[PDB]
């Protein structure tokens, strides 16, 4: 059937619906709806936040002539923490090992501030002694034992993004933490050298590192494309929503590559006087901010104890549009850096990363476990 996901941004709810293929995903609708009852990647305001997903469906269901009725949620990189964790399960008789032992050996992992949200498979044990990654129609005459990766977050953020969107009428069949998201948007050799995902949205950049085809670990900053704006506008001495505007029209992230002809006027905050500036003169403010950004992502990947990026960076969201990311990054990084952007039609925006990777994960579950 059809695979709905929803991303609850800090700047819009997005939601896509998708179609699984055989080498992809199809996709056949989408709803996207700007809110200010989602801050820091929580609920403020719940009724609001309820509103924009009630109406994100709705656009999206008269999108893909769909009846929504329920979806996979994206959580984001929020009071998370990763880990290992193993499990075994018997069987009293020569068993071929099919999507359901599996399902059953990952579940006992899923088993007290935080709640279990992902549990994927390392690798699998049979009998003891046979380690295999795909242990699917082999027999066992004991057991099958999981090697797992573990995905947890806080009680109180899935409890609220749960209800929050199961009160606009439809059932969260499934939760996929953006740290095993973002695995789907890295080539098989990213995720093999040690691939570095950084999604620069509104309020919240993710970091997460993939390293043998696994996620390793993964965090998040509160310093996005609300903070370019805020420096904008008071740099320019002009309102946040102009300044936001500007950022869109002009932005532009490498003053070297900016240009002067480029020439836009602003109004002024404190009086009726306009002024003149150049997309140099933005970039200058621009530049400062996501530079900071990569510094502190920088931080949080030595916090985590990982230094080397053999597999290169791959930066996204929303904030991933503006003009001169690659560059800057490059020119203070010596790994491979590159802007993802989803390929399918209507979605072609690095904000859509999150929404689509969802699906891409509920349908490697699907196949995963049945
Ligand atoms: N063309 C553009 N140029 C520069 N910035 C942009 C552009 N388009 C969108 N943005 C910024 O991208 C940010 C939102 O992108 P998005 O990835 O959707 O964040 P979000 O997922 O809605 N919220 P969150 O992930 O929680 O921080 C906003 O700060 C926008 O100003
Ligand atoms: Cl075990
Ligand atoms: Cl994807
Ligand atoms: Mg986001
Ligand atoms: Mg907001």
């Amino acid at each position: 059937h059809y695979y709905v996901s929803i991303d609850i941004g800090s700047s819009s709810v997005k939601t896509i619906v998708g179609e699984k293929f055989h080498n992809g995903i199809n996709v056949i609708g989408t709803g996207q709806t700007y809110t200010s009852g989602i801050k820091n990647g929580l609920i403020d305001d719940f009724d609001i936040a309820r509103q924009a997903i009630k109406d994100t469906i709705k656009k999206a269901s008269i999108a893909s002539g769909v009846d929504i009725k329920e979806v996979f949620l994206k959580l984001p990189i929020i009071g998370t923490e990763v880990y290992d964790e193993s499990n075994e399960i018997d069987f009293y008789e020569d068993t071929e090992i099919n999507g359901s032992h599996i399902e059953k050996v990952l579940e006992g992992i899923r088993e007290q501030e935080t709640e279990v949200i992902n549990v994927f498979p390392i690798r699998f044990i049979v009998d003891k002694e046979n380690e295999v990654s795909d242990p699917k129609e082999l027999i066992a005459r004991h057991s099958l034992k999981v090697e797992a990766g573990v995905i947890a977050i806080q009680k109180s953020i899935l409890i609220n993004m749960i209800k929050c969107v199961e009160a606009c009428g439809v059932d969260v069949l499934d939760v996929y933490s953006d740290a095993y998201n973002y695995g789907s948007i890295l080539t098989a050799t990213e995720k093999e050298l040690g691939a570095c995902v950084i999604d620069i949205g509104e309020d919240v950049t993710q970091v997460a590192f993939y390293e043998r085809g696994e996620l390793v670990d993964a965090d998040s900053i509160e310093m996005a494309g609300r903070d370019i704006t805020d420096d904008i506008a008071q740099g320019l001495n002009t309102s946040y929503e102009t300044a936001e505007k500007v950022k869109h029209q002009y932005g532009h992230a490498f003053y070297d590559s900016a240009s002067d002809q480029d020439i836009f006027t602003v109004e002024q905050v404190d009086s009726d006087e306009t002024v003149q500036y150049t997309q140099k003169d933005l970039s200058d403010f621009i530049e400062a901010r996501v530079e900071e950004i990569f510094f502190e992502v920088f931080d949080v990947l030595q916090d985590l104890g990982l230094t080397k990026v053999n597999g290169g960076f791959i930066v996204t969201g929303g904030s991933a549009n503006l003009l001169g990311v690659k560059e800057l990054l490059s020119d203070m990084v010596s790994e491979k850096v590159r802007i993802h952007t989803p390929s399918q039609m209507g979605i072609r925006k690095p904000e859509f990363s999150s929404a689509i990777s969802t699906i891409s994960s509920s349908i490697a579950f699907d196949e995963l476990l049945d």
